[PDB]
């Protein structure tokens, strides 16, 4: 029922953010998710919303939004409202949403979440089987209570009308391996495709992952950000014991362009992703090592750790080729398991980046975050 299977959710987020080349920003947010229940029947109809708000404290970091003069305001919010409609195994949403598929990542990186606006269908007619499709016609950035309309990160004043895409999901093998193949189309900027195979594997004590993917991306119509021919392939492999998790990945970019993706938009689905980047630029190669260890051996239960470093090459930019970078990340993350303060968050966090091609700088987040829900 709409009332009966209603939740609502609100998260606090406390936000502190410190970039040295000192410059410093300080933030709370509050996250409030209403999601209703669906009228039963053969087309059940419901109703999501979202308000965000967002206020300064005394004092990238693109917590807040800044006034012309370069002053970040005082405080900022929006709230978005999303129609869905149900039918079997299939569901269509209308309004603003999260959209968070391998082609389009809202980020939620800072302060807020990043938004959209337009409809999404999802499918699960055929068993182990997801197809997906939508647009999304204007997008509201995490630092933004505002709509605008969509464009890419490499050509963020270029607009475009909107952002199509479909996508095919399929999950076998006792769950064990997935394939995906996506297609998208910022209108008048870029098209791109996308493959992607998932798979784990348990060998004894270890648990063996692969993360293998593959963009193809090209300029679409009037192409407003020029001329783009791309491809990217990626694999982010895993090795997983007792409380112990290592990561090794690889990646390339090749062709006359960088790898394309939405502005404002997270770069996530890309295996090499890290804080401050995913080393997408033109040409270039690069390698990820990474370390997770639950902190439930030491009797910290719901402390957990990682540290990962990447290095990239070859890198292609407007100023010149054969560029270099380094990005170092730590992130210690604690959730209270129980007591007054259970489900209480607190990642504190350090990036450190080196590129030869533009400015260094170490950042350091600490993000305090409590969720309540009824
Ligand atoms: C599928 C696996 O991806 C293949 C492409 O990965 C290329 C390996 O990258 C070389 C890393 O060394 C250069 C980093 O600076
Ligand atoms: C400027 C670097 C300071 C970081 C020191 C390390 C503290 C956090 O590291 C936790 C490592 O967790 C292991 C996984
Ligand atoms: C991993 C370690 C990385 C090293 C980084 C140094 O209510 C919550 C109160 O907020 C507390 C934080 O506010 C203090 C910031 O000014
Ligand atoms: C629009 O409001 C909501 C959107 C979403 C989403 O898209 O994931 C989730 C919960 C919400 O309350
Ligand atoms: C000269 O600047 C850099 C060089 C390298 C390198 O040589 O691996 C890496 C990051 C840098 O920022």
């Amino acid at each position: 029922g709409f009332l009966e299977d209603a939740k609502t959710d609100l998260v606090l987020r406390n936000y502190y953010f410190n970039r040295d080349f000192l410059v410093d920003e300080w933030a709370q947010g509050f996250i409030l998710k209403f999601s209703s229940g669906y009228t039963p029947g053969t087309v059940g109809v419901g109703l999501d919303a979202i308000g965000l708000f967002g206020v300064k404290l005394n004092s990238n970091s693109e917590l807040l939004p800044l006034h012309d003069d370069g002053r970040a305001a005082d405080n900022y919010g929006r709230v978005g409202v999303a129609a869905k409609l149900r039918v079997s195994a299939s569901e269509l949403k209308i309004g603003e949403m999260l959209p968070d598929i391998p082609l389009l990542r809202y980020d939620d990186g800072r302060l807020l979440p990043q938004t959209f606006r337009g409809f999404a269908v999802v499918s699960r007619e055929l068993p182990g089987l997801a197809l997906q499709a939508g647009r999304f016609d204007a997008v509201s950035l995490r630092n933004s209570a505002d709509m605008q309309d969509l464009s890419a990160w490499s050509a963020p004043t270029q607009k475009s009308d909107g952002f199509n895409y479909a996508g095919a999901e399929y999950r076998f093998n006792r769950e064990r391996t997935q394939l995906g193949l996506w297609h998208g189309q910022l209108e008048d900027v870029y098209r791109q495709s996308y493959a992607n195979l998932l798979h784990k594997q348990r060998v004894g004590d270890w648990t063996l992952g692969a993360n293998l993917g593959l963009f193809v991306d090209r300029d679409d119509g009037a192409a407003r950000a020029g001329e783009i021919d791309s491809h990217t392939v990626y694999g982010l492999f895993s090795a997983g014991i007792g409380l112990h998790t290592f990561y090794l990945g690889l990646q390339k970019v090749g062709g006359d362009s960088g790898w394309q993706s939405v502005y404002g938009s997270s770069g996530r689905s890309m295996g090499n992703d890290m804080f401050n980047g995913n080393f997408t630029n033109a040409d270039e190669r690069s390698w990820q090592v990474r370390y997770d260890y639950d902190f439930v051996g030491l009797g910290w239960p719901g402390l957990i750790g990682m540290v990962r470093y990447g290095h990239g090459s070859n890198a292609t930019t407007k100023a010149g080729s054969g560029g270099k970078e380094w990005e170092r990340d730590v992130e210690l993350g604690y959730t209270v398991q129980s007591g007054p303060l259970a489900r209480l968050n607190v990642r504190l966090n350090h990036a450190s980046n080196r590129r030869s091609f533009n400015s260094d700088f170490d950042q350091t987040r600490l993000v305090v975050s409590y969720p309540l829900s009824w």
